């Protein structure tokens, strides 16, 4: 852990889980193996260590903030933390306009740029480079929707083979293959509830989702289950 082996370093990241700090995140590759590291840090303290990202990364992607055009998440689901602290995945936020001129600041990007998308093309970049992946579906058409689960609001990814439920403990994260069916309830003037029945039987009730939301969500059930007939060949 040092300045030399650092490939880029972020100060005034919002982590909210596991635990919700403003923290300053780093990605370096360790002196012993060269493999690849993400920490989260408090002055010089480690709060957070992901060690052997290639490896020990099950799950990584960008996912924007709902009405929060400056503001995007970036979401990890990992195998084991610095001696099995956590266990959850870590999301962050990260402020695009501060995410740029930190990186143009280290010299990552021209000082010609503007355009934030070119800060994560660099960090997919980076990912690919050491061994493991960051995608970014928001560019079948990934959506995201607000909804309640019991008192509590939050999003709905709807990610090309993942659906995450949005980041207010427990976070949810279905591979696609694994709904069984899905059943709706609950019509009003504005809104339905839909519940998520899983292979292993566990069912989810999702409220207070805008009928607007409805077609994109049973398409992409139906386009699920569709691919799935012909897998199990």
């Amino acid at each position: 852990m040092s300045e030399t082996n650092t490939i880029f370093k972020l100060e005034g990241v919002s982590v909210l889980s596991p635990l919700r700090k403003k923290l300053d995140l780093v990605f370096y590759l360790s002196n012993v193996d060269g493999s690849p590291v993400i920490t989260l840090l408090k002055g010089n303290d480690r709060e957070l260590s992901i060690y052997q990202l290639n490896k020990n990364i099950k799950m990584a992607s960008f996912l924007p903030v709902p009405e929060k055009p400056n503001l995007i998440y970036l979401f990890m689901t990992y195998t084991s933390c610095e001696d099995n602290k956590f266990s959850e995945p870590v999301v962050m936020t990260l402020n695009k306009e501060n995410t740029l001129n930190q990186f143009k600041k280290l010299g990552l990007l021209d000082s010609n740029v503007t355009d934030f998308e070119k800060c994560v093309e660099y960090i997919r970049k980076q990912a690919i480079l050491t061994g493991f992946k960051i995608s970014n579906p928001f560019v079948i058409n990934s959506f995201h929707l607000q909804c309640h689960r019991g008192t509590k609001e939050g999003t709905l990814y709807f990610l090309p083979d993942h659906i995450i439920f949005g980041f207010k403990k427990p976070i949810l994260l279905f591979d696609a293959s694994d709904i069984e069916s899905i059943t709706y309830s609950s019509i009003t003037r504005l809104t339905f509830n839909a519940s998520l029945v899983t292979k292993d039987g566990e069912k989810y009730e999702f409220s207070m989702i805008d009928q607007t939301e409805y077609a994109k969500i049973d398409d992409y059930v139906k386009r699920k289950q569709m691919k799935d007939k012909s897998m199990s060949e």
